[PDB]
This record gives structure tokens, C-alpha cells and sequence, in this order.
């Protein structure tokens, strides 16, 4: 058509459409983009000279660009839409997305004395491009702030793009890369232009939006015996001097721990157990010294949250792995040293059926070769505790649950090999994820001098931009086909009276999410 | 055409053609083939009676055949061609090969008194066949001598084919197989015939001809905080009597070791650390007693080189895993007890970014369940060191690098299951690799007696054969598409003056390779 | 389409595409254009009255226009792209270019009291035209500041156009020309218009992007003697009284300086030798008194850098010709009297093979006619040193190398004759080079008086302009086809750790180039 100062370049479109095995969520927000870094790229680093430990060293670059992040589930689903999803579906996955950037408004700020004036700059541009070839460091999938807000009426600030590369302390090495984002083709938009692009998700397995109604060690028939035998006795009984013997029995309903089985629980990487009753915990600061870590290039990193393991066993909801769960913060919680009442701990107890408990061992194996007292001195069988266990043939396991406040996807690192590349924070591991959209205000110089100077211009017009952003994702559903007789467990609001509605604004206009909501409510058989 | 004594049956073809995403290397050499084993098959074995340990016992057969081996990279690539490959390509893999055997010359040796005469035997044959059905023990892929020489002007001797089967000490068992290679269809060639065959590689992943410019624990945005919380404090501070508490923080730029992450480093099988400064090593002979071994049927075998792990961490190039690297020998180095200055140690430091260091642990896991002093005696959290770690979900890793002097492929054992079947010595794991070409001089009996005798003939005419062999491999390239601004690291010759040119002959005509050359020079993002 | 205030008239396009024998570099920058000279043309001159010497006199005109200059190699090539070029190609040359000027923003500045306000002037224009007929003095190709910056994120100021004509001291002569650039057809652009033009380079020889692996005096076979003889002796030996004789020998492997040869080294114009170790230089200020100069119309001009000669011989990297090399300045170096550590000296040592050393003589010639003592007094042969040598038949030579920071082209003067018209600063000599693009802000008068006045208006509205400029050049490549066995020399980054990445921004956002990069890394035979 005809795009100009006086015409609108897009419409507000926030909705959700359920149709068959599909649900299409569309979302629109209003953003603001400042000028970052004074239009400069800056080398950033952190060494041990300052006072940091070797574990927190880095070397990277801070860019003047910003980026869009809709990598949380509440960016697309309302709390009621999340309820329709998790109460009626066994699984879901993303199919394709559309992204739009419209109604651009570039404004200039003047500051004579103590007066601040904001006026339109009708001829200024913003630059937008997507990293469709995955040529920049991918910083989505690290659970960073700056998402599209969950409440459609909130206006958000676009976060600043930065990246890291190889370091040796605060220094760089020969393989450290430097990226200029102006070295990419970018689209320039004045107040009358808009931007848009579409993306198609690759085939990714459905998320397991269910709990198991059987456990792995209870797949048997509780009425029939097994025809296989197991060693049930190595020493006679009854008499006064018991001797060695061999005795075998058939596993039945009363001895189900001895029965022969076909499968094994998933892998284990044991965590430390912490109680929410502080009086039960040890009186020391063991959050880091006793943490569950991995070692990479002489640098210790917390395995957080780590592989998917059950949070606790039966009747022990007060225990959690020290760094083995996702922890969200309540509305307006401190950044550092928030109290327990200010955060919301998740719980993966739904996978007790196949996954080992995060704070327990995997099992028991033998240590030595037992013998009698025939020739050499008698030796008693020794056993060892398996606290870490990699993949064994015949293992089955579930992934970590996704949450309304949690991440959606992550980029699978480009490596030679990987094992079960599902992100450890939960979500869909993608070889080619949604590309990151980079955005920036084109610099506008102030009046240059009237005599030539070779130096680069460092005096600019103060500016920022505003506009709307809409993202539409189509999800595929996996409906449940269950013959269970009794009613299921569902997610529900509390009927009782209260001061405020959950998932609503309070008297000051602050929207908040009172609890985290997983997706495992319906049940399945193993 | 017309093949006979006076016409040539092939041309010398040693070259390399780069065209697009393909490179075609052709190579020709001159070989000599003796008579092996006096035309006999011989049972060979080694037991503990002789003085060998149980780890080195074997039972097998020594055959009179020889075999062709072009399973090193310098058989096909010149040092300059290797430089064109590793400086410009992110990956490569083999596609198809052609093999030719031509200009056969069978010669007979007579030895009257102290006189030695060598004359043509125009009517003698050689036998050639390829094990296209993989019915013989495959001895390629064990890094054996007898390759086509790297320098095209060198004449090489064809190695003798032998194989092993099951043993119990120096003895055999009922499942031990005996193979006669004369029980195969074979092609007989006189001085005017030639042999040829073609082969097509199966789909194999490209070799990672790059290093990572990011590390796994540094995929985050260094400017933005995380919205997820982690347990940062379990004990109050400041006061005189500190009590238990729970405190949570958000991971940010300054605490990147505590941030939530999606992935884990690759598996670990810890090695012993040895320094090239001998004064730093322990004063004992621990090369075998402290080696990193695996146990199979009561036999210990060194895990050499083992799974792909980083050789050392930053600033520690003097350390290597005791048996975790490929070690090549310099030109004319001893077979036994060569000094350190006579060998060339490789280094896989390029995979510090995803793979754990070979001489370090994998990480830390919990040992016990910590508790306070509410009821039972207080217990402090205990941690354990993970020195071996199998595959965990969310692991990523790189393979071992390939070298100019290193092997190309290996045959994947025919088993029920395998995990990431990439050869541990580096290269391409193939279910059906290039078949082994077997070659032999047909026996020519001396004058038999004039009265019949049933005994097999054990008097033959002394003979050997000569000819040329050409092998042409087509490789597929994977070009780099990088937006890195600063220059890359490249492999380069030293500009400074020297007594000899590297990768050239010296004054005596001896060709040598001064250093090993890997393939990871360009960089990528994770 | 529809061009106006609210629509963008161009997109940011900074990229490089390698495809076969072509590489296409595109580059976009943001510029600022002030009002120059108060919209006036001004006669400028410099005589000896002021204090200048006769060598620095001039007469010319300063115009109110500005011009665009992309005549350096870093305007188009990133440091990594320069590495892809010089490591893999024997030669390159430019083919065609595209130029675009878009997103024009004309702004007006008001200055009431101590307050400065910058507002859009939507109805103001800029004027742009290209000198496609080469009718103005061509000031590109004089290595002037004001290029498009090497770092795409830098905003640059457009330089002011001026020119010189004939002078006699500070005065002009009858042949001195005066040019008004308003006497050209020019395109006027408001904030919604854009400008563009294309250009095709003429056929120019490829740049020699290689070094020679042979030298001119070593093209012989080192094993065979020559059949030609040379005079090897003019006096008998051995006896007590030696007499005159004639003795001839054949040139062989041991006397290669006496062998007959077909060619001669290139021309010479000897320079003065300066050491970078200051203690080795003479203790006097000889930079100008001992400089290597040419004389034109009673005016001395430094021959800088002069004809292409080798910088130094073997093992003498510390010596350079006093004014015979290109010298670039490090980031933020002084304009006058910069120390040696603030500049980067180039070195043309790669042409030792065909070109004479800049600080050495060309050779030796005879001075007199030698004779004996038969009649007149005996005379000994005299020799003279050739310090300058023009073109001789059978000469071969290389041009000067091009650098990443160096110039690309120059305009060949329109004369009756020229010898080897390749610019002495390095690059491509073009009869019709890329035309210079002239740009200016159209003057906007302030309020004129209400009574008529014939005087020209000298009160204007303060103004400047901003916009983007994109230039795309297509280069043709000349791939190397070498049979060299050993690896080549390549340009590479240093692997060692460092405080900053080379060719990247520092902590303050300042981009810098640490060293000059030539193009002669691969090798050829003579």
C-alpha cells in the first residue's frame, strides 16, 4: 500500500485459537529500545586480579545492539490457555512461528538546562536483522531476563546483546573471535516501515505432558509367579552350625524386589539434599562447597539443574537437590540472597517412576570377590554405592518438565556427538532454533565541525525507539486416549475466598504469577 | 587392447585435483613382494610358559599372503595439500576410491656358489583378490606399518598378512577359526596383466576440521542476569553465632559458575598425568602399573589412546595423559625405548571447550545425606570425585583429531550395539570399510623327482614380484561460512632460515616429516 | 515506489561473497557532511614570503564541496577476508563497483544564547554528482585521509574537496585553471531521495599476490656445466714474474656468478639506508638533506616511496630506505614527529629475487680503457658504481605490494608517454579510475531584507547532513596451481594469550589495526 508518517503499519493481535490437534498463540507487546554502549563495541573481561575466582573468568564483547527474546512459555500462553493445554493433552511441540515489528517511532531527546524535551525524529531509522545462518554466538537458551512480558499490557525494555569467546583468565587467546554485527545485511526502517519473518521448527519429539501411573519396578502381574529362579539362599538355616548351600526360589507377588525385570532406571548424578525446614540442615554454608559440579578446562561449573532426576521420594516434599531444580522468583524478589518465601521451587516428583531420586544413590554393585575359608583367609562380599551412573543398556527415563514461566527451546551445540540432546533446563533441543532478532537505533551524529577531522564521530543525537512486536507460534497437540476409569488429577484454581485473584493484577496494577505450573497432570501406563 | 611382455599395462598417476566441494587425490608407488612363510600357513601362539604375561597371550595363523595398506593420510595428501585442506575447510570425508595394480614383474633368483643372479620369469603369476564380503579377520585399522610411503619416490615392501582368533593361553578353543586364503576366488596375473577395483564409502559424518571459539560453560550473555534462582547461602552471616537459613540469588555476569545451563561436557575416563620435564614426574616406573586400562576376559589392555579428552588445560602444555595421546616417531627412531626427543606427541587441547581434560576429574557428586543436630548427630555434606563418567543426557563432545601421519578409517565391529562408533585412534568408523587387498606370488616348484611321491612339494623356485600400485580417493569438502572479523589461525611454514626444508629430503635422500599436523585451525561457534 | 519522509530509501548491506574466481565485497557506513567554507570558493596559496621554501609553494582553490573516498583496501575487506585472499590466491584485480547514497537527513542548528538545538529540515537538499568525464582535478590517489572507516560501526566525516593548479611562488599564471563545481549537472536530494551509480573497471593486470621461490641469478641447473666460455684469467700464475695471457673457462655449479644469463634485475634509483637501531645511524638530521629526490621546474620533491626496490637484503631487516617504503601510523599516533614505536614500517623484501635492494647499487660498469705498458704508460681498468639505472633490455621486475591499509588505485596522468604506469605507492593504475563523487549541502539563506539589495546573500541557515553510503566492488581472483611439496607460508594469528584480540575493539571501543598485512605469501617459480 502506501506507508508513511500518518498511517499505521500493523494491528494489535493477541489471541489464541484451538482447532483440532493445533493451538495457535499470537501475542503483541510494546517495546522501548535505548541506545546501548554509546554506539560502541566494547571488550569486556573478568580475571582473578579483580578478586574473582578462576571459575568466573570471561572474555567477550558488549555490542550496541539489542535482541528480542520470546523464549518463555508465558510469552505465548495465558494462565487459562496453559490450563487448557496441560489438562487435556498428553504432549505438545512447536511447529512454526511468525514475527512482526511494526509502528516504529524514533524519538530524540534534548536536554537544555534542567529541561527535558522528547520530540519525534521522523527521518531516523532502526536496523533489524535475523541471524538465520547461526553465525553469531547464540545467547538465547541461557534463561536470561528481557522476555516479552507475560501480561499483554506491560511495556518492556529490549535487552542488550553481548557474547563471550575463549579466555585464559581475563585475557584472550588466538582462537577468540570478534564479531561486528554491522558486518551483516540489515533492514533499515523509518517510522512508516515494518519488519517481518517466518520460521519453521524442525521435527522435535513431543514434550511428555503426563505422569506415569505405573512404576518401573511394578510392571509385573501381581497374581502369577515367575518361571525364572533367583538365588535366594547361600547358607543353611535352623541348625546350630550353619553351612554353605545354594538355594533358589521363584519370584512371585510377595517377593517383587527379587523378580527378573527387563529395564533399569535412568542415569544418576547425585546431588546434595537440602530441607526447607532450616533446622534440619547442617549448620554451615555448603551451597557451593558441597554443590554438584562439573569440571571443564580447570574451571568448576555447577551442574544446575543437571540431568532430570526425581526431586524427592514419597512423603519427603520438604527435600530438594541443592542445585538440581528450577527456582523461579516471586514478583519483586531480590536479586541476591532472597529468602525462601520469596522464591518458588519446582518439583519433578512425577518422574519417581522411571528416574532415580536426585539425592539418593543409583544402586549397589560389588566391590570384591567373596570367598570362603577353604584355602586363603575367608572374605565377606563387599558392596559399593553408585552415586554417579552413565547410560546402561535397558535404561528408560523422562525429561524435565516445562513450566509456564520456564524456557521453551535451546540450541543444540554444534559438536561431533551428543547423548539425548534435550536441554537440561527443560524444553525442546533444536539444531536450528528460532534465529535471534537483532535490533539497533541507527546513530545520528550531532553537528560535525566545519574543518575536516579524520577522527571518528563521537558526538551524536540522543535517541530511543518504540514500537509493537507480535509473535505467533503454532503448536501441535497430542491428545490423550485413556481407558482409566477414575477421574484424573487436574490443575485448578482454589475456590476459597481471597484478597486477590491468582494470575491477575493487584490494587497497584502489578501483575504477578503466584506459583509455577508444570504440565504433568494426566497419566499414562509405562 | 593387446597385453603382453613388451607393452606397459598402466601409467604413473600421482596428482590432486581441487574442484568445488571435492578434492581427488591420486597416488602411485612402486612395491616389492617377497615369498612369505615358504608358501606355508603356520600356527602362531604365545603363552605364559615362554615368559609372557597373561595380557600378551595369543593364538593365530601366519599366512603366505601380503596385503596393501593405504590407511594413513600421508598416503594420499602431500604436506601442501594437507595445508590447503586444513586452512580452508570446516570438514571433510571420503566418498569413493579406485585401486589399480599394474606393470607386474615376477623375477626368479638363482644362487650358485657365492653368485646371485636375478632374471625375469615371464610365465609366473601373482594372485590378487579383495575381501569384498569381509569374511577374513580385518587387520587394517590397527595402525600397522607397511603403508604406501608418504614420499612418492620411495619403494616399499608389502607386509605379510596374519590374523588372530580366540585363545586360552597359548592354546586354541573350539570356536577358534582357521582361514585358508586359497579358499577364495583370486585373479592370476602374468607380467602383461593388471588388476583394478572400485569402492564407494558409505555415508559417514564429516570430520570436525575446526576448533570451537566458545566454551560450553560460556554460552551465556555476559550483560544480562538470569531469571532463574540458585541456592547461594545455607547459613546466616555477620553475627557471632550463625544459624541455618536459605538464601537464593540470580546468576549473572559475575557468578557464571552458578548459572543454570542446558548441557554437560563429554564423558571421562581419567588418565595419569605425565610431564615432559622429567624432574617433575615421580621417581618410579609407572608406565604400566599406573596405566589406564580395561579388563576383558581376565586380560588387561591399555586404554590407548582411549576416549577423546583434552590433553591439558590452559598454560600446561608440558603435561599429557600417560597413554591418552597418539605418539608418532621421528624419522629413524628406535623401536624400543626411544627417547622423548625421538618422538612427536600429539595434543588435543582444541577440545578443552566441550571435552574434559584427560588428567582431571569429571566433576563432583554428593556422597551422603547432610543433616543438622536436631535429633541425631550432625553430619556434614560429603562429596566424591568422579574420575570415570559414562554418557549422561545433555552431553556434548568432539572426536579426536586426525593427522597427516594418522589413520583414516577403521572397521566398526559387527556387534549387537555400539555407542558413538567413531574409532578411538581418530578417523572414520565404517561398517563396510575399504576391503583389504590380498596379494601373493604363485608358488613355482623346482624339478620334482622322476618317481611318484605322495608328499606335498616343498622345493620351489626362489621368486619375488614388483610393480606399481595406484590408489585414487575422492573426498568431499565442507566449506567454512564464518562472520568472524579478526584473522584465523592457520598452519604455516616458518619463514626463518634453516639447514633443510621441512617435509623434504635431506642431503642423503631421506624424506622425513618434522612434526604432526592436525586439522583444527579454523574456528566455529558452539 | 513511494519515497517520502516516513519511508526508508535503502538497507544496510555489509557483506562479502566468495564464488569461484570472484569475490564481491559490499560495505556500508554512516557519514556526516558539514557546510564547508561558508558556501564559498576560496583561492589558497603558499609562497616563500611566509617562510616556506620554494619546494612547498602552491596555488589552488578550496571549494565548498565534499567527496567520497573508498580508495583503501580496508574499506572493502575485513581482516579475515584479507586473509582468505592472500593465503589462497596468486593474484586479484577489481572488475566493477556499485555506489549508493541513501537515508538522507538534513538537519539545521540554531544557537540562541548558550543553547544549541538540532532539528530536521525536511525540505532541504544535498547535491551529488560524479565526475564521469574526468574534467576536474583528480585528488583521489594521493593517499589522503577521509576514507570509509575500516570498522563498519564507525561514523566518519566527509573530507573537503580542494585542488591545485599551476603556480609561480604564491602567484598564478595564465594557464592556471579555476573550476566551479556548480557548473556541473548535479542531482538534488531531499530526505526521501537516494543516489546511485555503477562503474566498470578497465582491463588492468592482476596484482602479483605471491613471492618468487627462485631468484634471477639462480635459474640454472646446478649439476650441468655451460657450453659457453667466459674470460677467467688475464695473467699467468705460479711463476715469479707473471705475464699477460688469456684464459677461458666454462661456467658450472661452483662458479655461478660467472655464468652466462638471459636477464637482468629491474631498474634502480638508490636510496639512503637508515637503521631502526638509532645508535647505528649517523648523528645528524639527514632525512631531507640526504633524501632521494627528483627535480621538476626548479622544485625538489622527495621520491617517496619511489620505484619498487627490495627493502633490504638477507639478514638485514633493521635497515630501510630513508623514503622508499610505505609507513602507516598506529592507532592514535601523532601527526608530526611520531616516534618509531608509533608507526608501522612496511617491507618489500619479497622482491629480492628480481628487484635490486633499495639501499645498494645496481652494479658495476667500466670507466676507462685498460692498456699495458707497450707504448704509452700502463693503465689499470677502472670501474664505476651504478647508483641509478633506467630500463635496459632484458630487465624483469615486480611491482610494490598492496596492503590492507594501503591504496587501491590511482589515475594514470593524461600524457603523451609513460613507462610501466603502475602507481608507485602500489595498486592499479587506471586511465579512467572510479570517478570522484562530489557532495554538498545546498545553501539555505536566512531571512533576506525587505528592501532589495544587489549584494550576494551571505547570511545562511546553519546546516549539516547525515546518511548512509554503500559501495560494492567485484574482484576477480587468480587461483594458484602449484606443485610445491612442502607447506607454504601463510598469514596467521598468534595463538598465544594476549590482553586484546588483534583487529578488534579495546575496552574503550577503539578499533585498531596492529600491523600492516601485505599479499605475498604463496610462492611461484620465476
Amino acid at each position: 500500500g502506501a506507508d508513511g508518517v500518518g498511517s499505521s503499519s500493523g494491528n494489535w493481535h493477541c489471541d489464541s485459537t484451538w482447532l483440532g490437534d493445533r493451538v495457535i498463540t499470537t501475542s503483541t507487546r510494546t517495546w522501548a529500545l535505548p541506545t546501548y554502549n554509546n554506539h560502541l563495541y566494547k571488550q569486556i573481561s573478568n580475571g582473578t586480579s579483580g578478586g574473582a575466582t578462576n571459575d568466573n573468568t570471561y572474555f567477550g564483547y558488549s555490542t550496541p545492539w539489542g535482541y528480542f527474546d520470546f523464549n518463555r512459555f508465558h510469552c505465548h500462553f495465558s494462565p487459562r490457555d496453559w490450563q487448557r493445554l496441560i489438562n487435556n493433552n498428553w504432549g505438545f511441540r512447536p511447529k512454526r512461528l511468525s514475527f512482526k515489528l511494526f509502528n516504529i517511532q524514533v524519538k530524540e531527546v534534548t536536554q537544555n538546562e534542567g529541561t527535558k524535551t522528547i520530540a519525534n525524529n521522523l527521518t531516523s531509522t532502526i536496523q533489524v536483522f535475523t541471524d538465520s545462518e547461526y553465525q553469531l554466538p547464540y545467547v538465547l537458551g541461557s534463561a536470561h531476563q528481557g522476555c516479552l512480558p507475560p501480561f499483554p499490557a506491560d511495556v518492556f525494555m529490549i535487552p542488550q546483546y553481548g557474547y563471550l569467546t575463549l579466555n585464559n583468565g581475563s585475557q584472550a587467546v588466538g582462537r577468540s573471535s570478534f564479531y561486528c554485527l554491522e558486518y551483516f545485511p540489515s533492514q533499515m526502517l523509518r517510522t512508516g516501515n515494518n519488519f517481518q519473518f517466518t520460521y519453521t521448527f524442525e521435527d522435535v519429539p513431543f514434550h511428555s505432558s503426563y505422569a506415569h501411573s505405573q512404576s518401573l519396578d511394578r510392571l509385573m502381574n501381581p497374581l502369577i509367579d515367575q518361571y525364572l529362579y533367583y538365588l535366594s539362599r547361600t547358607q543353611t538355616t535352623g541348625g546350630t552350625a550353619n553351612t554353605q548351600t545354594l538355594g533358589f526360589s521363584q519370584g512371585g507377588p510377595n517377593t517383587m524386589a527379587n523378580q527378573a525385570k527387563n529395564w533399569l532406571p535412568g542415569p544418576c548424578y547425585r546431588q546434595q539434599r537440602v530441607s526447607t525446614t532450616t533446622g534440619q540442615n547442617n549448620n554451615s554454608n555448603f551451597a557451593w562447597t558441597a554443590g554438584t559440579k562439573y569440571h571443564l578446562n580447570g574451571r568448576n561449573s555447577l551442574a544446575n539443574p543437571g540431568i532430570a532426576m526425581a526431586t524427592h521420594k514419597d512423603d519427603e516434599e520438604r527435600f530438594f537437590p541443592s542445585n538440581g531444580i528450577l527456582i523461579f522468583g516471586k514478583q519483586n524478589a531480590a536479586r541476591d540472597n532472597a529468602d525462601y518465601s520469596d522464591v518458588m521451587l519446582t518439583s519433578e516428583e512425577e518422574i519417581k517412576t522411571t528416574n532415580p531420586v536426585a539425592t539418593e544413590e543409583y544402586g549397589i554393585v560389588a566391590d570384591n570377590l567373596q570367598r570362603g575359608n577353604q584355602q586363603n583367609t575367608a572374605r565377606q562380599p563387599q558392596i559399593g554405592t553408585v552415586n554417579s551412573q552413565g547410560a546402561l543398556p535397558g535404561m528408560v527415563w523422562q525429561n524435565r518438565d516445562v513450566y509456564l514461566q520456564g524456557p521453551i527451546w535451546a540450541k543444540i551445540p554444534h559438536t561431533d556427538g551428543n547423548f539425548h540432546p534435550s536441554p537440561l533446563m527443560g524444553g525442546f533441543g533444536l539444531k536450528h532454533p528460532p534465529p535471534q532478532i537483532l535490533i539497533k537505533n541507527t546513530p545520528v551524529p550531532a553537528d560535525p565541525p566545519t574543518t575536516f577531522n579524520q577522527s571518528k564521530l563521537n558526538s551524536f543525537i540522543t535517541q530511543y525507539s518504540t514500537g509493537q512486536v507480535s509473535v505467533e507460534i503454532e503448536w501441535e497437540l497430542q491428545k490423550e486416549n485413556s481407558k482409566r476409569w477414575n477421574p484424573e488429577i487436574q490443575y485448578t484454581s482454589n475456590y476459597y475466598k481471597s484478597t486477590s485473584v491468582d494470575f491477575a493484577v493487584n490494587t497497584e496494577g502489578v501483575y504477578s504469577e503466584p506459583r509455577p505450573i508444570g504440565t504433568r497432570y494426566l497419566t499414562r501406563n509405562l
